């Protein structure tokens, strides 16, 4: 049984805009508050004439952040969370991951990463993902971290798996 599971799963409801022209259609603050209640912290992040509204929620040490441009999410992250789940990912599954492989395909194969951070700009989208559970190996401490660009695998790393 995974503690804090609902907080993690609600994180999947947060959508980063895919509109590289005008950044529309990302999750709004009204939606975030429906799911998570009032944020623990918020701040306006200014750079030149671009302003993002950054909001952070904390629950049992897990931290969710969302950054919104004109009330549309452009970046999101969760930290300090792990699932309690069956060990299914082995060294062979890791070895099979190929540069250019889609995030969608990889989640079908490995299950959802424990934590991730995702952002976009008009030029590119990126995502960093960590699996800290669901790994079948000698060491209890094993992790897999995958970097994605534009929805596709760009780099893979592992600790204590092979």
């Amino acid at each position: 049984k995974t503690e804090n599971l609902d907080f993690r799963l609600s994180f999947n409801k947060i959508k980063v805009t895919t509109d590289q022209n005008h950044f529309s259609g990302g999750t709004s603050i009204e939606q975030l508050k429906q799911w998570f209640g009032d944020p623990n912290k918020s701040e306006q992040r200014n750079a030149g004439n671009i302003t993002l509204d950054s909001y952070t929620w904390v629950k049992d040490g897990a931290v969710i952040n969302a950054q919104l441009y004109k009330n549309s999410t452009v970046a999101r992250s969760i930290s300090n969370f792990s699932f309690s789940r069956e060990a299914k990912i082995g060294k062979e599954d890791y070895d099979e991951l190929k540069i250019g492989e889609s995030y969608k395909k990889i989640v079908e194969k490995l299950g959802e990463p424990d934590v991730l951070s995702q952002s976009m700009s008009s030029d590119k989208e990126e995502m960093q993902t960590v699996w800290s559970s669901g790994i079948k190996t000698k060491s209890s401490s094993a992790t897999i971290e995958l970097y994605f660009e534009n929805g596709l695998l760009k780099n893979k790393t592992q600790k204590d798996l092979e």
